[PDB]
Parts: structure tokens; C-alpha cells; sequence
């Protein structure tokens, strides 16, 4: 299990843009693409992205470009954050996938107002840090995923992705 295989299991795989669970315009594999609801307005980005005139509809090969460069962002975005480096150091290679995710996911923003779960991580206190986790919007809006990432967490192992 890597980073890769993991993000492609919680956010799935689709070629046509399609809507978020928050109702957001994405596509491929969980790359989001705006936040307005004009269905052009993300045509646009899409073609903007990947450099052609898509008509909402792109390849395999080029959602997948889309992932490398989203997971890269995402894991320059937490060693730049000054609040998340030094709790994204700490961990071992597991939980850090953990972290990539959730950052994927939501943002280094979002991410960075779990300060107290962050601590927890920090100081290696799983069980509670999972408590934490869980009383969040995140956990209630998206459980099922959430509980992967935070059994995750929790354990340092890929058991809850099998
Ligand atoms: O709860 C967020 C856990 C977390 C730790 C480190 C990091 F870089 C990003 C997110
Ligand atoms: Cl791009
Ligand atoms: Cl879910």
C-alpha cells in the first residue's frame, strides 16, 4: 500500500466532470476544479489544466497526471506549513500517508485547525488523537472514509484499506 492506491480508493476514478459530496465541480481522481456552480466555469479550469479543449471529458493517463501533481502539492503544502512540518516529521511512513490524505482532501487549511489533534499526533498519543479526530465536521460529513483515516492514524497499519 502507498499514498497512490490509497487516495485511489477514497476518492474513486471518473473521467467525465462530475460533483463532489459537497456538490463541487471536480474530476478524475478527487481533483477538484471550483467551487462555483457554473457548469462552464469549470469546463474552463479543466481545459486550463490540462491544456486543451476538453469538453468535460479527459483520459486516463491524463487524470492521472492530475493525481501526481495533486499529491505532490499536497505534500509541499504540509512541509511549507510551519504548524504542520514538524507533526508530519514526527510520524512514522504510514501515519504520514494519514496526513497526506486528510491535507488532499480538505486542504492545509482545514488541516491546520486540528491543532489539538495535531498535538496529539505530536506527541504520540493515538487513541486519543482519534477521539479528537472524530468530532469534526470531517468525520460527520464523510465517515466512512474519515474512519480509514483515522483507524489509520490510530494504528500506524493499512488494516482499515485491507
Ligand atoms: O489532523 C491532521 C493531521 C496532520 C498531521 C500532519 C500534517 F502534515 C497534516 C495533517
Ligand atoms: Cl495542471
Ligand atoms: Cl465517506
Amino acid at each position: 500500500m502507498n499514498i497512490f492506491e490509497m487516495l485511489r480508493i477514497d476518492e474513486g476514478l471518473r473521467l467525465k466532470i462530475y460533483k463532489d459530496t459537497e456538490g463541487y465541480y471536480t474530476i478524475g481522481i478527487g481533483h477538484l476544479l471550483t467551487k462555483s456552480p457554473s457548469l462552464n466555469a469549470a469546463k474552463s479550469e479543466l481545459d486550463k489544466a490540462i491544456g486543451r479543449n476538453c469538453n468535460g471529458v479527459i483520459t486516463k493517463d491524463e487524470a492521472e497526471k492530475l493525481f501526481n501533481q495533486d499529491v505532490d502539492a499536497a505534500v509541499r503544502g504540509i512541509l511549507r506549513n510551519a504548524k504542520l512540518k514538524p507533526v508530519y516529521d514526527s510520524l512514522d511512513a504510514v501515519r504520514r500517508c494519514a496526513a497526506i490524505n486528510q491535507v488532499f482532501q480538505m486542504g492545509e487549511t482545514g488541516v491546520a485547525g486540528f491543532t489539538n489533534s495535531l498535538r496529539m499526533l505530536q506527541q504520540k498519543r493515538w487513541d486519543e488523537a482519534a477521539v479528537n479526530l472524530a468530532k469534526s465536521r470531517w468525520y460527520n460529513q464523510t465517515p466512512n472514509r474519515a474512519k480509514r483515516v483515522i483507524t489509520t492514524f490510530r494504528t500506524g497499519t493499512w488494516d482499515a484499506y485491507k
